């Protein structure tokens, strides 16, 4: 087949990710996003089942695609000389949460509930498939603005689930959590707790708590906004020093402060004026 399927539209930006355009499936009009990523630009491979060499962000996602449409499921693959060209589901109309919150500021405590919640329920599906994000933050985090649905993107920095020690990291520092700072090892599982409380802290205040190592390392949690009570007790939770202090993820969706959450459709409703 090769590029005749899909018609190319504007860039809709470029990073560490590669380079994303909006595109078109010719077959039935389907949204969906083109991402380019360049061969010499990658450092994690994998192999797919079939015995075939890609990057990692591949196997990752293939392993994460299906049903629980939590994640930007994968489509389609290519491989040309110098890249790999990913075709991924597009949503319209969207906003990342990093611009959503630059445009409104700190969001009010019921609609970052919602998210947070979906978030919580889109990372467990990860797990679930034996997948480890590594780089949980609110410039990786897409909002359907009609449906009020969020979705988790950019694997790029994953790896896969284990139970034992990782002591590579290349994922966003300030969302790090201690052990890496100070020992250069961490468990997959806690380190996303943690990841998951600078995001809870960063919803609801409007930026992230960390800036520099010392302050990851103190844990300190300073509030600028006013937060309520339970929500202040479970990102501290989350943000525990010590690993093993830190809630599971049954903990943080059992938490007080996670109640009666909104669907994302009457989230979008009250607060998306959809």
């Amino acid at each position: 087949p090769l590029e005749s399927q899909y018609q190319v539209g504007p860039l809709l930006g470029s990073g560490g990710f590669g380079s994303v355009y909006s595109g078109i499936r010719v077959s039935d009009n389907l949204p969906v996003a083109i991402k380019h990523v360049e061969k010499d630009r990658i450092s994690d491979w994998g192999e797919l089942p079939n015995g075939t060499r890609v990057p990692m962000e591949v196997v990752l996602l293939k392993k994460v695609s299906s049903g629980f449409s939590g994640v930007i499921r994968l489509l389609d693959w290519f491989e040309r000389p110098d890249s790999f060209v990913l075709i991924l589901e597009r949503m319209e109309p969207v906003q990342d949460l990093f611009d959503f919150i630059t445009e409104r500021g700190a969001l009010q405590e019921e609609l970052a509930r919602s998210f947070f919640w979906q978030v919580l329920e889109a990372v467990r599906h990860c797990h679930n498939c034996g997948v480890l994000h590594r780089d949980i933050k609110d410039e990786n985090i897409l909002i359907d603005l009609n449906r009020g649905e969020l979705k988790l993107i950019d694997f790029g920095s994953g790896a896969l689930l284990k139970d034992t020690v990782y002591t590579d990291f290349d994922g966003t520092r300030v969302y790090s959590p201690p052990e890496w700072i100070r020992y250069h090892r961490y468990h997959g599982r806690s380190a996303a707790v943690w990841s998951l409380g600078i995001l809870l802290y960063d919803m609801v205040c409007g930026d992230i708590p960390f800036e520099h190592d010392e302050e990851i390392i103190r844990g300190q949690v300073f509030f600028r906004q006013r937060v309520s009570s339970e929500c202040q007790h479970l990102i501290r939770w989350c943000l525990a020093l010590r690993p093993s202090d830190r809630p599971t993820f049954e903990e943080i969706q059992n938490h007080p402060w996670m109640q009666d959450v909104l669907l994302p459709q009457e989230t979008a409703e009250i607060h998306l004026h959809s």
